[PDB]
């Protein structure tokens, strides 16, 4: 209950602060007669910068300038006191990109779905500006607002463009400009990468303090077309990366279309950098892609690609070689429970709907290699006794990040387990109908042999040279029937090994990992819940910048306790989870050789049916279309 | 920043207060050492009551006693200054049952397995109660504590029993208690139809007033076995009902296993009424039971069957039976793309996994009407200018309860469309797979054909009542070549059919209903979202009983905010989500119309087949086996 400013249509509460600059600052406050919620700006320190004449321009500008990815400009009021410049702008609730990226669950970067959503709206934002004119080169997590859409969906607003007439962030600087729309793309560049990563691009041992002057030496080098570089101690060598980390969180088909985009966007040389066109046009075409999901049997893993929604199965076969190295006329795919044909020419459009838990499974003929899940390795940090506030906030949401990639992880592997085992049983089902099929191939040529054989006989029965023609064929046809017997009992072997507890049964995968029921991702999330909310509590602790004795030794218990839960999650994480998921890997490559080698006798088998058949084409009439008048 | 009390060990604040009880109050207190939450219970107003000796051993008993589905008793210490009597309990942050239900979401009913939590929990800890010999009476959603388990799931505790010695709730209590463990099973049934239906079961115009004498009148007459009994006008007559509402979120085959157990525990008779026993026995018996998901795609529907692990398919067949009334020699499964074949003794251990979102399918021979999902009509209560806090907020609570429950209806009216579109696809695959194998019987049975008339033909060929005898033959065989031709014809017309654009594709489903894709339900939940925090607000703006000029004009307006919220989220259910639900069932009625057509004259071309084929085997060996010497 302090006092507040206000304006003849709008009020607020100085104690509640929506975000601080330079110029200016913003409140949270409330219109006089309709009570709805406005983001107030007000300026702080004008005088000897104010244009009653130039600024009011300037404002009626952004007034009418209107979209869904730039926060709104509503109106431009006087304080009633001061009269001070306000503006009054649209409020966003959620908060910044900065906001998000704060969050524990996005330490190692966003979710798939939501960076494509911030890829988005930053892109069309940014056109937006290009479009009138106004350049921003301030771009940042900081400015980048997020709201909650009709469809539940993020939306992403830019704000605060436009100060470098009348008047970058650090990390986000050109390193020109650190010393032309150059300097737009790279903010750009280490926004993108931020979001994807959770972490800057660039990062000195020390960090941005005064012993900063290493970063410029980071950036100097700008070596080919690397994306990131990062001095692991003090005051040495870099390591640059021209590829997305282990702890990404993005697709392999997103990550080879993104990589060569911040590649392009980071740079200082004005000679390889983009243009916002072909900024604009490289990442729109990323956007413009669909989704198939499809999920490799032979190498246990799930894909993700992208295809625009005109290309073919020609294209589409390529690219998954170009993810799974299987070549485009081995691929055999496989869908809700039946094999799936696709013309070469093919549509995108038509193919079928897709998700990550019912996507196109793959298997081939060639034996390949069982790889499985690839993530980062990622431990626990070391936890101090001592009681520094800022210290214990920083270090909570490090030590939650870790444990929520771990949760991560592990909703993945069950994933994994649970398509592979649903592939194994579509795969088998399938296999058996290539049996009864080769099955049905045999009785007809047994009929045919068995017709032929019976005809010839009836013929040496009924009615020198003539019973030597014949026995040729006796000879011959009884050959035939003992393969084709023989034949006929190795197929009933392979029903042996398709018969339940056959030695090719599904029954161990079961078995041998982890299963929904175990409910292994929901104990890694109410120890999650736990660290969450004293994560939270330590940075209201930072914020008051003191404690009261009571709430001091609050603190030091719930720092402790924060330990003892994240321990417990890793260990469980890495006993249960991981182990029964390196167990079902093991025992699935088994299987898979098992099943090759089935699929390959069984497929010699009915290449012989075919010839026996062929065989006896040419036999059939030899005799009984012997010739007179 | 006030007082609180404290204990040698302990020490807690009035300001924080978790319950109020008659004979003690319960405060969220922390131990004094480590710091750990424990609930403080301050026994209120002690004195003349109070037994040193025999509340020492009362205290001593509750202590030792120990459970998953009782709230543990851990000490008993004195207050430092007035050394009133205190017991040190286990904390629980999540409230009790009434909490839980006083979340609009479960305005209308607890969802199925958290309903199933509670009737586990509840039943298991009364058990142990009988197990010691203690009895409780007073079982309200109020001392029935809720924590959240390991795995994440809900974990009920009972609490505050066995004050019938040294000292039931109003609507909980039984009709002579009003005025023996049958009133503990009457407060038992009332907490559980409350859970279920989210409404007391016997309700009075005027409510539990004064006017309550109503109410006597409406538990006395205690007709059949009904669960409730509800008057809709000040002083008349009562609706009886021995069946769940219509708004009851539970499913068919729970509610016809619950609506006995609700029947048998709610009457005054000691007659009719159980005992702890068969309680047990009956509850029990509930909870054994698998379940199994089955989706009709003739007449629509959901279903979730209770089946115990060791039954068998029989059973099963017969309890599908039950609920679609498809008899049990008419019921075709469909599992992932394939039919499914059950042997009549199979276990129920060994059933296929399933889920709601991947049932058993099951498609009949016999026509059958579509159903669809049955819901009740639910629409806004009328909002009031009115300023009451109290009345603000129980309108907040209902009115988003009723938003909820049509949010919940759009969700399942999604999955039963998604479900449509699922089985129609394995459907046609699984008519297909029936085509192919009638057009293999129809090649063997042709070539058999052709075989025997070319045999025949050879015989007048080469070598006055012969040239008869033969001729019948050829005249006999010639008929048949004609009727298989025919057949021929009219099998590649049902693949004209079964071709993409046939008149039986399922191109239409997508087109008719509603898509994951419309991201109809979080839009919803966005509203519904804005509605659930005005009305938390409006709790709080209760609690306070009073608010400042400024928070009195934005309680008015949220308020009005609160109606739109939730006028757009019904037309935005019944316009957008209802009437294409409604179309693609309508669709729906004619596609099974068509699709059971073709199945029929298939089956009798099949038939056919069979008929030719069992016709050329009285001819084949007619002639050909002539006898001589
Ligand atoms: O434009 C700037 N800064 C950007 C951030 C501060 N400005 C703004 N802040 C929110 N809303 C906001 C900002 C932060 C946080 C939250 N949060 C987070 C939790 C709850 C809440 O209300 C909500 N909206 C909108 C805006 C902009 C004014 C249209 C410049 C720096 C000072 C001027
Ligand atoms: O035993 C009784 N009442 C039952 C309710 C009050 N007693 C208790 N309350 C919580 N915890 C509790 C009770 C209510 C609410 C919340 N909530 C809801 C939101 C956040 C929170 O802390 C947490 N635990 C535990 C307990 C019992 C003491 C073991 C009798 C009535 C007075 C004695």
């Amino acid at each position: 209950g302090a006092m507040g400013q206000s304006t003849s249509n709008h009020l607020w509460l100085l104690s509640d602060i929506l975000g601080q600059g330079a110029t200016a600052n913003v409140f949270r406050g409330r219109h006089k007669k309709t009570g709805d919620l406005f983001a107030i700006k007000v300026f702080n320190n004008i005088s000897f910068l104010r244009p009653v004449d130039v600024q009011m321009r300037e404002f009626e500008v952004l007034k009418k300038l209107n979209h869904k990815n730039i926060v709104k400009l509503f109106a431009i009021e006087e304080e009633t006191t001061t009269r001070h410049k306000v503006l009054i702008m649209e409020f966003c609730p959620c908060g910044s990109l900065y906001t998000v990226l704060e969050e524990p669950s996005n330490a190692y970067g966003l979710p798939e779905s939501e960076f494509l959503i911030v890829l988005r709206d930053v892109v069309g934002g940014m056109n937006h500006l290009r479009e009138n004119g106004i350049v921003h080169r301030d771009i940042k997590p900081g400015n980048i607002m997020r709201v909650i859409g009709e469809d539940g969906q993020s939306v992403y607003k830019l704000t605060d463009f436009g100060a470098a007439r009348e008047l970058g962030t650090e990390e986000y600087l050109h390193p020109d400009m650190y010393e032309g729309a150059t300097v737009d793309l790279w903010s750009i560049g280490v926004t993108f990468y931020h979001a994807a990563t959770g972490s800057l691009p660039f990062r000195p041992f020390e960090g941005p303090r005064r012993n900063k002057e290493v970063m410029y030496k980071i950036i100097t080098g700008k070596p080919s077309g690397a994306i990131s570089g990062v001095q692991k101690a003090e005051n040495g060598p870099i390591d640059w990366s021209g590829d997305m980390p282990v702890s990404c969180s993005l697709s392999r088909g997103l990550q080879v279309l993104l990589t060569p985009v911040l590649a392009n966007i980071l740079e200082a040389d004005q000679e390889k950098c983009w243009g916002f066109d072909q900024f604009f046009a490289e990442t729109s075409d990323i956007l413009h892609r669909m989704v198939i999901h499809v999920f490799s049997l032979q190498q246990m893993t799930a894909h993700k690609i992208y295809i625009h929604s005109y290309n073919t199965a020609t294209i589409f076969h390529e690219l998954v070689y170009k993810q799974t190295k299987i070549i485009s006329s081995n691929q055999e795919l496989i869908y809700e429970g039946r094999r799936l044909v696709l013309e070469p020419g093919r549509l995108a459009q038509h193919f079928p709907k897709t998700t990550e838990e019912n996507p196109i499974f793959v298997v081939s003929r060639e034996p390949l290699n069982t790889i499985g899940l690839i993530y980062e390795k990622i431990s626990l940090p070391k936890v101090h006794p001592r009681y520094d506030l800022d210290g214990d906030a920083s270090m909570a949401k490090a030590i939650t990040g870790v444990v929520c990639y771990a949760c991560r992880i592990a909703s993945t592997l069950l994933l994994y387990q649970e398509l592979m085992r649903k592939g194994i049983r579509w795969l088998i089902e399938l296999i058996k109908d290539d049996y009864n099929e080769t099955v049905h191939k045999k009785t007809e040529v047994v009929i045919t042999l068995d017709f032929c054989i019976r005809n010839i006989e009836k013929t040496v029965k009924v009615y020198a040279a003539e019973l030597g023609e014949i026995s040729d064929i006796h000879t011959k046809l009884l050959r035939l029937s003992s393969s084709q017997g023989t034949i006929e009992t190795s197929l009933q072997d392979i029903d042996s090994r398709l018969s339940p507890g056959g030695s090719l049964a599904d029954a161990w995968a079961h078995q041998e990992g982890t299963h929904p029921k175990d409910r292994n991702v929901e104990k890694l999330q109410v120890l999650l819940n736990c660290m969450t909310e004293i994560y939270y509590q330590f940075k209201k602790d930072k914020a008051e910048r003191r404690l009261a004795y009571n709430e001091e030794q609050i603190h030091k218990f719930d720092k402790q306790k924060l330990y003892y839960h994240a321990t417990k999650a890793m260990t469980h994480f890495t006993d249960e989870c991981v182990k029964k998921y390196e167990a079902f890997l093991n025992k699935s490559e088994e299987w898979i050789r098992k099943m090759l080698h089935l699929r390959k006798q069984l497929l010699s088998l009915t290449n012989q049916c075919f010839d026996i058949e062929e065989e006896v084409s040419k036999y059939q009439e030899y005799t009984n279309e012997l010739q007179e008048t």
